[PDB]
């Protein structure tokens, strides 16, 4: 009846479902007294959380503003226009010579859409390899079979970097591009701790009449603050994610050039760009249908908050804390790839000690500390990584400082010593299973318990931003 | 304390533009009239579970082989969601697999395609102009539009124009020549149902797989009023925002176990679709799964197991039948005789007007609706069918008398449409009709109708946020 | 030392190598005293034989006339132009609205070139199936045409034996093909090119015809000419024209259609596409000897001799069919207007193969069939005979009657052999015991019998060889 | 009796224009000079076996699975040709298989590609403007020309311009990033030699196959002067019209035997390329085989087994060395400082004359030659190299004593083209060049040169059917 219907769709989750409520409570309690060092995570603001749970979920609309398939979408069109304006003004771009689109759901759909729109199906692709700081959506083909969709539906030839210097090689890149004849140059970055020469990439792309593509998903806030040079001056298409350093919901953005490309030497006809129409026809209904209106408000609020001086101060503090942490780690006796790191994520190398990344990451996880393992440029033993990638994208937002980061570095050093002790006790010839079994030792259990208790007591002082009342 | 104030600033103090936009949208949705089958309201539990700390967690991978560390809570939540989804449709636990990683229907369909189709092979589905979804396949002569036609070779069949029933002998005789590899069973606008037994028999005779799409009738299958397609099907795709009243996500149901026995050696052939379906989603097409969407889907699915959901579905179908008979009593006939589902395809061929004019005039008087190509239509750029449904109306608390009053309102609206049609002209074009739709008397009439429907619907509450 | 080798270098083949010489002599003696009924073979005159062994086998001139890559190729260009003119005039085709290409080496290369020129990689092609007078199954893939391009064949009505245009219309409207193939190898009835042209114009696709079996019939004027409706027509010059193994491609030229909106006229682009796909697409240097042979063959076929030969072929075919029906033998569909005939023996006890083997063992070459309906994996169920093969020697009505009598005697002997071994016998057991003495001497007589019938007529070809 | 005079009629009585054309071609080839490295005259036995009753026989299938009956005589010739091909290059019978069904090199290569590399695969071959064949792979950013680049993906590698040798150091590094399925070891001229050891090593390390195209040096491989690549490559394709003094045909050599052993299971892995090539050849891109071509290649391989073939090859190498030293003595420079095979590539960049102008001038003075791109050029539009050879001259009877005279004639022609270029202009077009070729100031020179070369070439005989 009417009374039973009210208590069904208008009842809080605290008493309706106690399983999901307890799960969320436990997750919040774990993330409140735990230190996170993942270079691809960050806490969102309360405004984004409130905008995500708005009433926009009960609105299924299709089409772009002006040619909507359904009716009564005036507010949706206004919100989309406001979001596009905020996205175009956040990076200080010209609306007449640039375009933005927030229709894709995440980074993968946006990349697949831009591909299907400009990759020329059954063509050739050229991007950075995966082990030398590259993404999976940038081509991953093996000798036996392919895994990534881009490698299954298209042909891609990745290039490696110098294992000694550590920088991306550019001399052989031009020859490989001239001998391969590609149609799109990808410069994705996943673990690279240095910058890239966009001028040479644009020159190589123009030499063969191809296009240049670069994704700023890993470096999104620094580009808006002014710490990292903006790549909107040499690339044709730019994609990014708003769930890394932008402090927003999971969404995708696509930037393209709109205007004249070249001039005709015969008479002088201006060749207009043919990327906006292709991207629009491929993102919808070429790949997906009805977009997510609940994330538009969140991404708009995030883009608006990123324009304030607080965002710039936060980015400056992030880079300062990153430099301090790198210097502290190098002072203890650890080797860092390329010396330092201009970005926030660093690539720590542990090959000098002889311990792989698997056991180190497992122990660091056991001591209530997050981290991600990766391979080093020129690693012979591909089965056991020797790199422990770190990042501080969310620690600064809680209140971490120089002394706090120094204490965290000391804790990491203690964990490394514990890993070395466990490895020497179990032997080097042993496999990973032996290390996992030896980790449960009485002495090792007491040591990891004391370490986790100390790190929890030290991290419990900093607050946890999020949604109150629970 | 600027950093702490910015990260905790309310929505009303951070940005007022988005707040005012959300308020206006909520008000318009509260006082209005919705008759679209795709539109449906959501509960408050899913809205509260969507926006939480789950967005801060980012860990990609299947339970048991996670790439990151310390994700036992996410694994437990995923296992609970899978168990709930398996126990909802009363499926076999050790013979069916559920996947919730896809973001929506399109990514799930693309994953299933890249997993069990072998690109550039054979594909047979339903035609788009004859009523269907664009993801099922759309290939023309000018240029390809849908990804199914760009990455695969689609070969859809036609439907009967007079009887309106799905033909079978044509596809039966064409499958022996085209040699399809995967059969599609999904329609976006169809009054009748589909015979899954014949489709399964054809798939077994030709040696291929079969997939179904019951998104529109999702809720209808959760109650038990529509024959479950899991009896003679292999792959099933279904969203959670058409009838289930949940967040935007997808559900992929697949069969696991033994397929056939050897004729001589008698060796069982174990299924191998699990590995392919898993590799297609991650790390094949998607990366980090959305934990908030999974939690919302789990809540919306668990809240539909009680008798309340069954009573709601029964009342929905009863009210839909009552509304259909009430509208037909005035003379507006329904194509294909009747409709056993919660959607109706109204046709106004005898009136003379098409579907575009009716949709525009209805949208002008705050009446949600949508057009669609009816069986036997020649004007493809301007169809003549109107898709109507009442899934959200019954969810608000509307009764029989209220629906009768709504029917009277729709009758007055149709009278206004006939008036503007006779005043504009029988030979008027599109632009002329759109510019002449606005009239003094017509403006006053639509204003009075809007005020009346708003005052009548204001007494009914709105689920989700409390008066927000 | 070098002087002694120069003498043997220019020595005849009879003194250089005796093995191949004896092999050629034995093959000639066997084909002279033996008679065949194959429809895919025909004796060639000495003109093409002398032209193939000319000095043109050493010249290497790549490219088309006017765009050659080497120098001193005026004679090659003149010969190619003469061959093109002869081919264009052999079918009364206007040179301003029709083309010709003799670069391909056979029918398969020309067909593949036309396919890659009109159908882009991984395109849609519509053609006739292999069993119903003609290829891709649901298990494996053999034909390269189906490997590089997805093809959807259409079925025909098995009751009346005609192409189902009603179903073909909807099939082409739903599948939306690009190139419709109009060719067959066993279909005795004719084809309606008007319906195919209308379907191609409605769906916006192209039409391709294959007249390799009637290459000569269209030249004489017996069967209708498919050039009035088809766009691209390809054929060979080694089945009916009595020439060498080669191929010819004919394409349309001029204005395709007029657009009232723009006001201009669209011109054909078949010439450029074919020129770019043939060379250097999949072929290198053209065989000048083959061009000279086909040129002299087309020149000799321009006189009334070819027409009277085709008329005599039709008359001999009708006489043979009448003689076969008189002896008590059923003919499938009662013959047709072409030269090939399908003799049915299902009512005698053996559908096919069993009698064909014994016939081949008695100096009587025949061919099987692929008509629908087979108990085993693949049964012929029909004997295909070719009249243009034996008429090239100078046979007449009485000659065909004697051949029919010999065939009847052979069929009776085969029936007796199969009845002596039984019906439950397999193929290997039947082929092993096929050398039974009880009939050996018998067939022996029949053998010399046909021999006495072959030595009386002269065998065409090159003298002294 | 009309059929008697119709079929049994000589070519001279039936046709006249074709007879006159053949006579003119024979007369031009008799008093004309031949220098193309891809042209040669076959023996009289090949021409005699080409035209016979074999052209009237048709049978589709392979020996043992013939679809038509009465083919017992064809199986004998087939096995005889197979045995001759297996014993020509001294190959093991139970270890290698031969195939002579393809018509030419292009269909054979296409069948090998379709049988080894899956459609839309990845292959690596020599680039066309760097000494590679067109059938190996060629494509640009605008469109495609070759069929290999259309139906498959090919990645060509350039050649080192300073050293003049193939940049093998880049192939090993590019194979790990491109992951090819078949390595194409072919070339157009390549005056130098190759090393199949490292190529086979890289091929087995990358898990791919090796297809060597030795059609240009086939005869050399049959003489032992060039290392045979059979003991190092998997598939070997060749022809019989470029060399061996035979007709236009093809020949494929595939490996059949034990590839490798597996210690885990304990069985032995056997080769399977035989079935693949048999299925790709028929029914593949061709239909019925040509018996005349099979008989011609068989008689050619049989005639090449005597000492005459070795003597001819030695004389060809000696003639090539004499021509190279004579051309270098005049003042011309040769690529890589000499040559190893019979063919040579002369460079004229130091002179200042394009390859097209020199080629046209030589062709106008009754001298055969063909231009080609020189290693180090910016493009292939205006080549600067000229490919020369002496197979026909050696087969006719030319000795080393006449090479000095032909070199002097070539030098005179070069001086004439230099004067013409200096008279026409700095950037004169082809129209003005061809117009000035017959100018009053140059008509006497070209006329005297043509008369001299004609009188010098009309002395040696020409092998072939007399009259
Ligand atoms: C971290 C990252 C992502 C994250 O994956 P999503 O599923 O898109 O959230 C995507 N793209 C790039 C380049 C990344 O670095
Ligand atoms: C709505 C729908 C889907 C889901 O499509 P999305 O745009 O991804 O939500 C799938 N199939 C049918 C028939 C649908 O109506
Ligand atoms: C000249 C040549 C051929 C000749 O055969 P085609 O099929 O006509 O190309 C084959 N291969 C190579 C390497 C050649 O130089």
């Amino acid at each position: 009846l009417w009374s039973s219907h009210d208590k069904m769709l208008a009842q809080p989750l605290k008493d309706s479902d106690v399983e999901v409520y307890n799960i969320i409570k436990k997750e919040s309690n774990r993330q409140r007294v735990g230190l996170e060092l993942i270079a691809s995570e960050n806490f969102a603001s309360r405004a984004v959380l409130e905008a995500l749970g708005s009433c926009l979920n009960n609105k299924y609309s299709e089409g772009y503003p002006g040619q909507r398939y359904y009716g009564g979408t005036e507010f949706i069109d206004e919100l989309e226009t406001l979001c596009q304006k905020r996205a175009l003004q956040a990076y200080k771009l010209d609306p007449q010579c640039w375009g933005v689109n927030v229709q894709p759901y995440s980074g993968s759909p946006a990349n697949f859409a831009v591909y299907t729109a400009l990759v020329e199906p059954h063509g050739r692709i050229m991007g950075l390899d995966l082990p030398d700081g590259g993404h999976l959506t940038h081509g991953f083909m093996t000798d036996k079979k392919k895994i990534s969709a881009t490698s299954i539906f298209f042909e891609s030839m990745p290039y490696k970097v110098n294992p000694d210097t550590g920088y991306i090689n550019y001399d052989q890149l031009e020859e490989n591009a001239r001998l391969f004849h590609p149609k799109l140059i990808i410069a994705g970055t996943s673990c690279y701790s240095r910058n890239l020469e966009y001028a040479r990439l644009r020159k190589i792309a123009d030499e063969n009449g191809a296009y240049l593509m670069a994704d700023m998903a890993h470096i999104s806030g620094l580009v808006a603050a002014g710490v990292v040079p903006s790549p909107f001056e040499h690339c044709h298409v730019v994609t990014t994610t708003t769930h890394k350093t932008l402090r927003g919901c999971r969404a995708g953005m696509i930037f393209y050039r709109k205007g004249v490309k070249s001039v005709d030497p015969k008479t002088g006809k201006e060749i207009l760009y043919n990327l906006e129409s292709l991207i629009n026809s491929a993102v919808f209904p070429g790949l997906q249908g009805g977009p997510h209106n609940h994330a538009i408000a969140g991404v708009a609020v995030a883009l608006k908050q990123a324009m304030t001086l607080e965002f710039k101060v936060y980015q400056h503090q992030v880079v300062a804390n990153c430099r301090a942490l790198s210097e502290a780690l190098t002072e203890l006796g650890y080797k860092i790839v390329t010396g330092g790191s201009d970005n926030h994520l660093i690539l720590v190398d542990l090959r000098s000690k002889g311990t792989d990344g698997g056991r180190a990451e497992k122990v660091l996880e056991a001591c209530s500390i997050a981290c991600n393992k990766n391979t080093c440029p020129g690693d012979r033993s591909a089965l056991r990584p020797s790199g422990l990638r770190l990042g501080t994208p969310a620690l600064t937002s809680r209140g971490l400082l120089e002394k706090d980061f120094q204490k965290v570095a000391h804790f990491i050093h203690r964990g490394i010593e514990l890993t070395l002790q466990i490895q020497s006790d179990t032997g080097v010839r042993a496999t990973l299973k032996e290390f996992k079994e030896r980790l449960a030792g009485d002495k090792y259990q007491a040591a990891v318990q004391a370490l986790r208790e100390e790190v929890e007591s030290f991290a419990s002082l900093f607050p946890l931003p999020g949604l109150p009342d629970f």
